[PDB]
């Protein structure tokens, strides 16, 4: 009691925000730090956080923000130099995955204690809307200078709601109350624990046997009869929410576009989004998601033609085409997925060979390249589309979600979308994003989907917003 249990399925690997892209740390660690900027819980627009005002030169080169009184976990307080130093190692640091998107930040200096000055080399209307993502939370730049940044990762003087008061590496993060948060008189709760349980059965059964107060990743097979369900509540959140197959283009025949085409054509989106969403899913025809800016409602769908697909792979040489399918074992949406493609994929002569791994083992297979073909999905936590467009078109560090992926003419268009100042010119350059990355297949793109969660019903306010994040400090345990 006081201790919100949450089940989750991949589990924490660090408290240091530049070194994670994934939602296993961004959504814990959200709670954790507080940002200079938030969205408001709808995802509708920018409101105050660490700093309560904000103004923006003429030239769009200066952002100043007054930053109101607050303090760290241990006491200390939040300054304009804590964010400077915050703001510049996403740029800086040599193990930053975000080194791209905050490459156009010319200075980040303190005119005083509460006063923030950053200058970019060239304007940048996404500036303010990245301020509010979980990878520029605030941290405290005496303690890392004296902690060393290995140590702080595992244990963080933080800025939000919430300490690491233990972390049992792949078994649960447990969080305590931080009392030095200057909203925290606000958050009800005392403690929270993540618990990774990779197995969504086992997982469901556990906040129903009152093992577990929530969880995330309701299984969309049991959507149904849970709502129906007394004594547990079924969330079903606005998103940003995308789910997609990725693929290896590194991977011999795989880099031609014709067979990643021939794979499109191959698969039948409406009946596996149908069967295995069990009517929750959304075809996806763009990576951008519907609701979100920018995207493009009329993006190619290319209709179900085996025939040509069969004639594709032929002209390409890849008629007896074998592929590793990397599965997350206990996803049921994952399995599902992953029985229908195969299904499908063999009427065409392709032979998916799926290869069953433990749900947080399989994110550094994709990094390391050891797969062909895997099921993997994205959450946006800015307003903006360069976040995504760079982690999955900009050719940065993470190679296009890892699909090592080349188009030139790509790469150079997310720089320019990136600084377009004209905003109608922007929102094309978007557009034919969409539209090169669905011409190259890029990846499959699968579905759009809400965040589903289960709660008991004695928790109040479990919500999750449109960019991923609960919102725990408004949570009551009744
Ligand atoms: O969706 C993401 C990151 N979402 C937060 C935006 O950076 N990663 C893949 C799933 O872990």
């Amino acid at each position: 009691a006081g201790v919100l249990t949450i089940g989750c399925r991949e589990d924490s690997t660090t408290f240091d925000p530049i070194k994670s892209a994934q939602n296993r740390d961004t959504w814990v660690f959200a709670n954790v730090y507080d940002t200079l900027v938030r969205v408001d819980n709808l995802g509708t627009k920018m409101e105050p956080g660490l700093a309560e005002s904000w103004d923006i030169s003429k030239d769009g080169l200066t952002y100043t923000f007054k930053l109101r009184e607050a303090k760290f976990s241990d006491g200390s307080p939040i300054t304009a130099e804590d964010a400077a130093f915050s703001l510049l190692r996403i740029r800086d640091n040599k193990a930053s995955l975000w080194s791209d998107p905050f490459s156009l930040i010319n200075t980040a200096k303190a005119t005083d204690p509460k006063t923030l000055v950053v200058t970019l080399k060239t304007p940048a209307v996404a500036f303010l809307s990245q301020l509010a993502s979980p990878t520029v939370s605030i941290l405290s730049e005496k303690a890392m200078t004296k902690m060393g940044e290995d140590a702080y990762a595992e244990n963080p003087v933080t800025s939000g709601a919430f300490t690491v008061d233990e972390w049992r590496k792949g078994d649960r993060v447990i969080l305590k109350k931080n009392p030095n948060f200057w909203q925290a008189k606000n958050v009800s709760l005392d403690g929270v624990e993540w618990v990774s349980v990779t197995d969504d059965n086992t997982r469901m059964r556990m906040v129903q046997n009152n093992e577990l107060d929530t969880a995330i990743f309701v299984p969309f097979s049991r959507v149904e009869e849970l709502k129906k369900d007394k004594n547990v509540v079924i969330h079903s959140d606005p998103s940003t929410r995308e789910d997609h197959l990725l693929i290896n283009h590194e991977h011999g025949l795989l880099a031609k576009p014709e067979v990643r085409q021939a794979l499109d054509m191959a698969i039948d989106k409406q009946s596996l989004v149908k069967t295995a969403t069990y009517g929750q899913g959304t075809v996806a025809y763009s990576y951008i998601p519907k609701g979100s800016l920018y995207h493009y409602a009329n993006n190619l769908q290319r209709p179900y033609d085996p025939a040509a697909a069969k004639k594709l792979l032929a002209d390409a040489g890849a008629k007896d085409l074998k592929l590793n399918y990397v599965v997350n074992a206990g996803n049921e949406a994952d399995e599902q997925i992953a029985v229908i493609i195969k299904d499908q994929l063999a009427k065409v002569g392709v032979t998916a060979n799926l290869q069953k791994v433990d749900p947080t083992q399989s994110w550094q297979m994709l990094v390391d390249g050891t797969y062909d073909i895997s099921v993997m999905y994205w959450t946006n936590d800015i307003l903006d589309p360069d976040q995504k467009t760079t982690f999955v078109l900009g050719h940065d560090t993470n190679q296009n979600y890892m699909t090592r992926y080349k188009n030139d003419q790509v790469k150079a268009l997310v720089a320019a979308a990136r600084i377009e100042a004209d905003p109608a010119k922007r929102e094309q350059m978007y557009i034919d994003l969409q539209k090169l990355a669905k011409q190259d297949v890029n990846w499959i793109d699968l579905y759009y989907s809400p965040y589903i969660n289960i709660s008991r019903k004695n928790v109040s306010n479990f919500l999750q917003n449109p960019l991923g994040r609960f919102t725990l400090e408004e949570v009551v345990k009744n």
